[PDB]
């Protein structure tokens, strides 16, 4: 199914040693893989009633609308985990929309 | 939906770096990310119809049964392109069970 084939790519990211998460339109989190939880300290199911700014510290130092226009971009900010960890981390933003959802995949890396 | 949650995914992957693919029980693909076809050099519908052995050109080579029982593993291939470049390889693979499937994700680095 269509379905089978998309459960493929969700076994394939959750395997990827890379922190990999969509967000919505306001920053909420829609989809996790398993590196985003272990970097964040949060469970799948706490990050997916969490939002952006529950985790990054500097959330409200970005220039959101200009990050928008770019439509691609990376850059740096730093993380507060659910132990209190504070680290820096450089992310990676594509926009995309599907029927009625913009969304963003986002790729993290631990600086 | 169950859907929607997988076609995150589904975009995430495909806009991963790295190429990652899944391959079946007797190596044949059933999800290729778009890095996966940028590096074969073959296009996603053609990869569908294809197996592990018309890319890799050492298949023969591997202890497939010992590599099987690892269960988690990663070593260096050749693989040939579409358009017959022949180039190294590190492929990591873990196996991995949904439902009556057997099929290993593959993460596939350029050396």
């Amino acid at each position: 199914q269509s379905e089978l084939e998309f459960k493929f790519a969700h076994y394939l990211i959750n395997n990827a040693v890379e922190a990999s998460f969509c967000l919505g339109d306001n920053w909420q989190f829609l989809y996790v893989n398993d590196a985003t939880c272990r970097m964040t300290e949060y469970s799948r199911e706490q990050l997916l009633s969490m939002n952006l700014q529950d985790i990054d510290v500097d959330f409200a130092l970005h220039d959101w609308e200009e990050i928008r226009q770019k439509n691609n971009y990376t850059f740096k900010t730093r993380y507060r985990s659910q132990s209190g960890r504070i680290f820096l981390v450089e992310m990676s933003l594509t926009f995309l929309e599907d029927q009625e959802r913009r969304f963003s995949c986002v790729f993290v890396r631990e600086k």
